[PDB]
């Protein structure tokens, strides 16, 4: 029952955000901003009145594009094939709706509900790939099947809103690479605690979660040999005005603000260190499960050293997590998520609560929650 | 060569937000934030960090159906008529692309390239609609040939981004509903400066004009006759899930503090007075064009008593409008927006400078800004 590494970063962490008002265990949903981050947004809207709202923009660029080079460097892409979104949802939809010809797709079981809905909505035939009782992808088993079966691309939610399985995203990459299958990541989850840089044709990514920046931004990222053949719904095809594929699924209204909010934001994960921070939520999740391991009517979910700061409770006496989150929120101040069905529907049989907590979590925390969880009614 | 109307609103107005670096002609694209907007928009932030970013969404909802309520008062629908969107594009392609059965549309010939190309994106056959040599709709003529050719609906941006023609709404949406036919409204730019209590069956508008909200946020308003019809491109129309089409059209991560800072500013505007706000910025076209109508390589193309803020300004000696206003910019701190043909190109001819002032414009400025045109290179 092994103890905590202490790390500077944790406490780092904390100090520069703004003081839990309860105790917020869910940067998994939406983590908390940066003081830093919050002024940054402030700003720009401040600047937006005094110089004019899109001459403001234009000054933003160095940081905007600061923002896409700093997203760019965690997937190993080029700045210039990242794109601003409104989130992972708007990712995928701007990339699926894009796609050009045959629209098939592989995924896991454990595919997120929206996004199975975005593959839908836009005519993708969706096959399931070989995963284990936890989900996890079997890459060998997948890389036999997408030879026998080929597919138009592969869709790997690389970790899970509902589950804090890392999936082995680069060796999956490659495999599907080898049956000469493109890769598209939702990385919503896994931008901030999986390493991210493992071959994916394109990734997409949410602003407010582990990078902890503002909301209403997502990111979406793709290698020029794929952007170049998609076919944007909006413009029509037959565009008079000539601007690239990327321009096309940027273009429209939005909070630049946040923008440049999350442009520090990812910058301040940089700067703490990503190998580190990753690290830290690998611990976390330990730490989490390790305290958890032994709590009555909830049962761990994730391996114990699963690489992941989500660790995800099953009730063992029918309880529903919905209601002990609002007790949780209401009661305690712990937030907490609550993942219903609708988010794995090919893989959740039952809904689990979701601890997702960040760096500066510390083991009092995590026994102030186990405690509090069973005080619950 | 009249006077101005001396308002304590003009001044009230320029002090509740940060002073302009320079001078800022164009709320029309994007105006400014007042402190009470910005801080507003810091604080759901700030909270979003304490109690949780969706605890702290819960608790914005008073603020958030505020700006619903106070939008729909505006347009004369039910606040739960109105819902969010990113902006006045996002809510004119939700609303089309959920269009149901046949997609024919007529709407001006001055509408708004955007426009048009989601129109077409969406796969609507697009009428023209008669007007006459400013653009403004001939109601009688537009009626009879509603009547003898039929259109599945008519889009009406009430008030141009590229000109400051009042278009006659309300008497267009009774005569598209004497031949049976709903009106989509573009208050974009309307809704702020023109009674947008029209009758219409859809209306939308962004938040950063001039409501003077924050960027990234706008609004869709569709009666429930008309909002039941529709069918919403995602979720696919085969939905396990059951929520209304208006939830499914608000569906999506945004920027909440976005949100209840455009609520805030709403609200402002009904404080203010709406009608009050309207008759002064009547008042600044006026003075704008007055002002202007003395001015070598430049001619004012609106007719002098159009209600408007928008003036706009064709070049007589073919002068190209982007770059003055880049001048005016860096040169004079004076904030001008040009319109390209792209805006309304089966109007346009020829690009123009478009002035959209504020309340808060003094008559030294509209002065400043016509000394500051004649010396422009
Ligand atoms: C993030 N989502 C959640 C609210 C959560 O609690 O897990 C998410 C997204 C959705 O992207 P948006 O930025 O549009 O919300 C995408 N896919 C995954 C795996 C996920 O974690
Ligand atoms: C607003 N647009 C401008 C940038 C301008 O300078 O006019 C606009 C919109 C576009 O809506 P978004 O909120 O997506 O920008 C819609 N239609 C009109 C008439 C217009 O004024």
């Amino acid at each position: 029952p092994r103890g905590s590494h202490m790390v500077m970063l944790a406490q780092q962490w904390r100090d520069a955000r703004p003081k839990v008002a309860g105790l917020h265990l869910d940067s998994g949903a939406c983590s908390r901003q940066s003081f830093a981050v919050i002024d940054a947004t402030t700003a720009h809207a401040r600047h937006e009145a005094e110089v004019g709202g899109y001459v403001a923009a234009e000054a933003a660029t160095p940081a905007l594009d600061a923002g896409r080079a700093a997203v760019a460097s965690l997937i190993g892409f080029a700045a210039s094939d990242v794109v601003y979104t409104s989130g992972s949802n708007h990712a995928i939809d701007l990339l699926l709706s894009s796609w050009p010809g045959k629209r098939t797709l592989a995924c896991l079981p454990g595919e997120f509900g929206p996004n199975l809905s975005a593959m839908a909505a836009n005519g993708f035939q969706v096959r399931a790939l070989p995963v284990d009782d936890d989900g996890r992808v079997l890459v060998d088993e997948a890389s036999h099947e997408l030879s026998a079966h080929p597919v138009a691309l592969v869709h790997l939610t690389a970790l899970a809103s509902h589950r804090g399985i890392a999936q082995p995203a680069a060796e999956l990459v490659e495999a599907c690479h080898n049956a000469g299958i493109p890769v598209v990541i939702d990385a919503a989850q896994a931008l901030g605690h999986l390493d991210c840089n493992v071959g994916a044709d394109a990734v997409y990514s949410s602003s407010r979660k582990w990078l902890a920046g503002p909301r209403g931004v997502g990111v979406l990222a793709v290698r020029p040999e794929l952007a170049e053949r998609l076919q944007p719904r909006i413009p029509p095809s037959d565009w008079p005005i000539p601007m690239s594929v990327l321009e096309k699924l940027e273009l429209g209204e939005h909070n630049a603000a946040a923008r440049v909010g999350f442009s520090v934001a990812v910058g301040e994960h940089l700067a703490a260190g990503p190998t580190a921070v990753r690290e830290r939520l690998a611990e976390v999740g330990r730490l989490s499960r390790q305290v958890l391991a032994e709590v009555d009517g909830w049962r761990v979910v994730e391996p114990v050293d699963q690489p992941t700061a989500i660790t995800t409770l099953e009730s063992t006496d029918g309880a529903d997590p919905a209601s002990v989150r609002s007790w949780l929120i209401a009661e305690r101040g712990i937030v907490t998520t609550a993942c219903e069905l609708a988010r794995a529907p090919f893989e959740m049989r039952t809904p689990v609560l979701r601890i997702s907590p960040h760096v500066d979590v510390t083991v009092d925390e995590l026994e102030q929650f186990a405690a509090a969880l069973r005080e619950a009614p």
